[PDB]
Formats: C-alpha cells, sequence, structure tokens
C-alpha cells in the first residue's frame, strides 16, 4: 500500500542549483515521481498554501521569500508522507539530524530548501492546490519487485 | 584489534545496481575487503544462513526473496561487526537513521538491500558458511598508519 | 548573525586524500571559507593548540600523530561552531552518528580526520593561534539572500 506526498523545492533550492541532488535523494529509495512542474509561486497561491498562518507576524516575509521559482512534485511510496518529512529533517536546520536534507544543505528555517506535506490531509490539500489532476501521472516502476516486499 | 564481519548484498542490491555504492561506504572508513564472491543463493544454503529462524512463519518468504544473485563479502576493521550493523541501519528502512544504507536506499524490511552479521558468533559461522578459508585474503592496507591509532 | 569556527584537517585527512570531500561538506551548507592554509604542524604550536591536555599521559602521542601536514581553515555561518561539531560527530568515530564526518570516514579517535573548535572562546583562541589577522578574508557570498533568512 503506497501513498503520495506533496514536495516542493523552494526558491533557494532552485537558485542554489541543487534541484537534481534533491530529486536524486527521493529516487534513491525507489519513490516514484508521480508529478513534477516548474512554476513561479505567487502571493495568492502562497496565501492558500500557508493558510494556517494567516495573520501571523512572520507571514509577509515568508511569502516574500517564497515568491520565486519553485519545483512542485508528487512522490509515491510506502509511508512516503512521514518518510519524506524524516528525510527533510527538522524545520530548523540547526536541529535537523545529520544525513537529512536541511542539515546537509541549510542554516535557517526561512531558507530550508524544501517543503513536504505534514499529514495525509495536508498532502491531499496541497496536491489539489498546486497541481491539476491532469498533471498526476499513473505508471509502474519496473524495479517494483525489488523495492516492495 | 580488528575483527571480520560477513556482509552480503541481497538480490535487490544486485538488481538495483548499487553494488559499487555499497562497497564504497565500507571502503570509505578504511575497512579492508578480505573476501568477495558473487554467487546465486539457493534454498539449501539460505536455510543454513537463516538457521536461527527455523520453524518461523516468515522463513519461506524470506528464502524466496533471497533466492537470487548475492555478493558475499568479508570486511575487516575495528569493531566492524557492530559498526557495519550501525551503518546498515534498522531492519525496517522506515525506522533506520538517515545516513544509513537502509534509510537511504530502501522502503520495506523484506527488501532491505544488505545482510550483516549481528555478533561475533554469527560472523564466525556465516563467514565459514559462505567462504572456504582459502578464499579469505590477508594483506595490509597501505594507509594503515592513518586509519588505526 | 554569523560566527567563525576553526576547523583543521589532520594528517590522516591529508594522507587519505579526502581534503576536497571535507571542504565540500561545509560548502554544501553555505558556509563561507574565511581562511585556509596548508602547513606542517610543529610540536610547539600543537602544545599550545592542546594546552587543555597539558600534563596528561596521552599528550605526547597526540602531538606525535599531529606532527605532519594539516589544512588550517576558518568557516563562517550561523551557529557554525556548534553546527560544525555536530557535522564532525563524536570524538570516537564508533560513537558518532551516521552521516557525520567521523562516522563516515573513520574508525578510532586517534585518527579522526578533523579538528573543530568546541566553543566561542576556543574558536577565538584557535583562530588567533593558527592565523594572522591579515590571513582572514572578508567577502560576501553571492547566494546570501538564499542562505540566510
Ligand atoms: N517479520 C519479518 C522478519 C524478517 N524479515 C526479513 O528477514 C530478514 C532477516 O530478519 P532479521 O534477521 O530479524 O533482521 P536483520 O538482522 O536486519 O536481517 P539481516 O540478517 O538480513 O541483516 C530481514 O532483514 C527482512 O528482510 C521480514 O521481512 N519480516
Ligand atoms: N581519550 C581521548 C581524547 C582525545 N583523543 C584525541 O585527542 C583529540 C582531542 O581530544 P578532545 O577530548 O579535545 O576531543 P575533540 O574535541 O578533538 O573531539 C581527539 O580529537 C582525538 O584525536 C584521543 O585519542 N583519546
Ligand atoms: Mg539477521
Ligand atoms: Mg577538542
Amino acid at each position: 500500500h503506497v501513498e503520495q506526498t506533496y514536495l516542493m523545492i523552494k526558491p533557494d533550492g532552485i537558485q542554489r542549483q541543487v534541484v537534481g541532488e534533491i530529486i536524486s535523494r527521493f529516487e534513491k529509495r525507489g519513490y516514484r515521481i508521480a508529478a513534477m512542474k516548474l512554476t513561479i509561486a505567487t502571493p495568492a497561491i502562497l496565501e492558500e498554501h500557508y493558510a494556517e498562518h494567516k495573520g501571523k507576524p512572520f507571514l509577509p516575509g515568508l511569502i516574500e521569500k517564497m515568491t520565486g521559482p519553485v519545483l512542485c512534485m508528487v512522490f509515491e511510496g510506502v509511508d512516503v508522507i512521514a518518510q519524506a518529512r524524516k528525510m527533510m529533517g527538522s524545520t530548523r536546520p540547526g536541529e535537523a539530524a545529520p544525513g537529512t536534507i536541511r542539515a546537509d544543505f541549510c542554516q535557517q528555517a526561512g531558507r530550508n530548501l524544501i517543503h513536504g506535506s505534514d499529514s495525509a490531509e495536508s498532502a491531499k490539500r496541497e496536491i489539489s492546490l498546486w497541481f491539476k489532476p491532469e498533471e498526476i501521472q499513473s505508471y509502474k516502476l519496473a524495479l517494483s519487485d525489488y523495492i516492495f516486499e
């Protein structure tokens, strides 16, 4: 039984030119790319993405940091919502475990490279916000017999 | 004092073509390759390898998954039995620490890439099962003065 | 607010020819190279570097192991003194977390590849011991807007 999570490379990931390295970390576990699109995030869409934080003092600067090119992605795998969170590491890179993306690449929470859904409910909401259903692709990985038990 | 451990790349490591990457992780610590052999594991040898699991319900499916090409290896180093276990990570890749082999490459326990001896006694037994003494090679690493205190 | 830490690649890092790999790990987080110098450490400077172990029985052998080529470095970043220590891992490689330099490269404390300052006071002292002020270079990373919040 597999699930799907929303992962988004933030403008710092694009500008630091580590997009390929990020994708490779998820491919390495046999996670399937179900969707992928480069766009430029805008305030209206970011207000919806960060709807839980409406009105909080840090939101305007957060939206400013996130207004830029992003790579929208959907990855599929066993327990991938929780596992992708573990792979990204703590929101604050200084607290993230060695071997995680944020510990290996970043310094501060406001520039922490990547977003991933924090729950099944958020994954559904975020995939619906950033992708059209046309953009989610169904296919099977040829190495499935050696990835899944 | 160094010791020797038995490490075996399972059929998923062969088929996903990550043999070299696995070997590089152990070489990176200055662990010495003392033996190495590609073979195809068969039910009779796997029954002996997994003798501790005799009679258990999951053993038939385990033998099925393991029937395939494997790379038998012996690595030598300080505390290498316990250290190789640490580097492999938890049996369940989803529970394994970031930076370990199973966390970095895998999703499920039944396809977790690699076996390693879990004790001095099992290392002795496993090395003897898969290798004849004439297959174990003794030489000294040229960088020993910079690896060992 | 950034700080500076003293990091030194020990003779084993030079001789095992992993200098570039070590530097890349710190560059990967957006830490700035503020100083760098290859030298051959002398007992005189090492006795001051290790002044805290004066009178201990292991000090003569520690100085012996360190009398050799070293790469002196200063890196700058947010919380970089503590973060660089986390990236290095525990003094004993066997106790270090996977994904740290010592766990990924080393076996024993006496050959643990790299030194890093352990506190603000020790960083200030160590930078002054190994570098003249004219050797510390001030410049801004072009990617600063995408590294710092
Ligand atoms: N409930 C179980 C028990 C075992 N296994 C499989 O059987 C192997 C051996 O189980 P065990 O010896 O308990 O785990 P490890 O020591 O991690 O395995 P290995 O000896 O292969 O390193 C596991 O690695 C896993 O592939 C499984 O899929 N489900
Ligand atoms: N018990 C010890 C303590 C230190 N050492 C060595 O001496 C160095 C300095 O010791 P330390 O306690 O200040 O540890 P670090 O801060 O260097 O990690 C270590 O990095 C090791 O090379 C050792 O080999 N055994
Ligand atoms: Mg076992
Ligand atoms: Mg110290």
